[PDB]
């Protein structure tokens, strides 16, 4: 899926930048119409990571996951994606404290539907966080940022690293083991972030202090205004033992049931 | 008298029995929320309240800490959660646990019983099922429903005629006398259970046959792969005579020394 640079136009002003490179809004000429795109532009291991990121996204086909248009190799390496105009969820909620609880339920349920599909496809995200959810509209979220994602081997249900702690399940920190269950743990933190309107989890604590807090059986408190059933779901996501923690099928159905009971 | 509003119970049950049910829960503390295990009486109350009264007097790293009693749809005893659950159940499913690991755990139990003995409480139900794992390397004593505070003038509690007889020292069966020494006998059975990966003691024998076997001077054999020094400690805990049986001071000391090597 190597795109033609002649069919891509990048805007001058960037949408954002960080240690990953830059993100610009762009336009890609397709069959007949022109498609608005977001382009991750690299500013080496980062090339291979971007290609691995593109390989994951091309295997994924779901309304709640950012769709890749292709890779473009010209002047710099570029990952061209369908544009989610409103950008990252945590920034959006920081700037829009008026969003209602039923709206946040809608969004995090959409994230659980995308992750239910990711789990069925036997991919692990490994970076599930509110910053990696992007808003198409105020009522349409998509999971983004597959740069750490891994396709599980056909014979294993976890990825084993050889060598963002506040989002990581205890078995990740201790055993370097990443599964769909550890994504569920990260999903609990994402939920906490979303109902906290984009505030950071475990405020003012270092990683080792978070680890020690969880070891004692302590968990973050219920965000102000968060429906009790949603806080109960977070705590289930933060089940310490992998086997008793739910998978995304159970999480999505709990969210689906609660959302329609509100609706 | 805890506020039921501050407590959430998972619909799944961890376990059940004649006492009631045990459920995982989450309780709102000062700021953080605390994972709890909840013993729920099925609609016995005064026994639960007496159990709470024992636990409220105990503070030690190797004893389950009580959060409180909660009176709502049922009577509930809310406790700090030891997530891995009963030791006998765990070992059955984890035959890979090393003998060094089992030594660390039973030594932790002897440290909590040393404290129990110093506090002059008798447990009266010391068994592998009543050791709960916080982690694979951290055990806690639980289940104080039978525990008694000793009189200021005696080192034993006298019972008045539901007893785990396979864990009871001969003086418990014959004279109804429960002391820290009789907990030491139970601890010997616990050790045998731990090194047998949670097998039940005296397999296939009735209670009267266990008593007759013990009266004959016979004892359970060495568990497969159980270290020599640890089986020897078991037999010392199973000293028939109360006065010659060690106290938890001596048991803990020997465990710590063998663990040091
Ligand atoms: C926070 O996470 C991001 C995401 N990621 C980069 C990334 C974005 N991608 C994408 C795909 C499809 N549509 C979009 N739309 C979009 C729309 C407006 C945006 C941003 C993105 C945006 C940013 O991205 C800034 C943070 C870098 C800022 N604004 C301004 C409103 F705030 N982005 N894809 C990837 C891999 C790493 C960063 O940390
Ligand atoms: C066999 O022992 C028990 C213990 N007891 C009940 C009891 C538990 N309490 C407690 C306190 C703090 N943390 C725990 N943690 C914990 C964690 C996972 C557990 C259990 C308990 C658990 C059970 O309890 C089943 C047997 C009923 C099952 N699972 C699933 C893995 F097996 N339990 N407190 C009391 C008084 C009477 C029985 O004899």
């Amino acid at each position: 899926v190597y795109l033609d640079r002649k069919l891509l136009t990048l805007e001058d002003k960037e949408l954002g930048s960080g240690n990953f490179g830059t993100v610009k809004k762009g336009y890609y000429q397709m069959k007949k119409v022109v498609k608005t795109v977001a382009v991750k532009i690299l500013k080496p291991a980062l090339k291979d990571e971007l290609l691995a990121e593109a390989n994951v996204m091309q295997q994924l086909d779901n309304p709640y996951i950012v769709r890749m248009i292709g890779i473009c190799e010209a002047e710099s390496w570029m990952l061209v994606m369908e544009m989610a105009e409103l950008g990252p969820l945590n920034k959006y909620l920081q700037q829009n404290r008026h969003v209602k609880d039923k709206n946040i339920i809608e969004l995090v349920h959409q994230v659980s539907m995308g992750m239910k599909y990711l789990e069925e496809s036997n991919f692990v995200h490994r970076d599930l966080a509110a910053r990696n959810v992007l808003l198409v509209t105020q009522h349409y979220a998509k999971i983004s940022d597959f740069g750490l994602s891994k396709a599980l081997r056909a014979d294993e249900n976890y990825y084993k690293a050889q060598t963002p702690v506040k989002w990581y399940a205890p078995e990740c920190i201790n055993y370097y083991k990443f599964s769909s269950k550890s994504d569920v743990w990260s999903f609990g933190v994402l939920m906490w972030e979303a109902f906290s309107y984009g505030q950071k989890p475990y405020r003012g604590m270092k990683g080792s202090e978070v680890t020690a807090m969880l070891e004692k059986g302590e968990r973050m408190g219920c965000p102000a205004g968060c429906p009790r059933e949603m806080y109960d779901l977070m705590n289930l996501c933060w089940t310490y033992d992998v086997e008793n923690r739910p998978g995304f099928a159970a999480v999505e159905l709990r969210l689906r049931n609660y959302y329609y009971d509100v609706v």
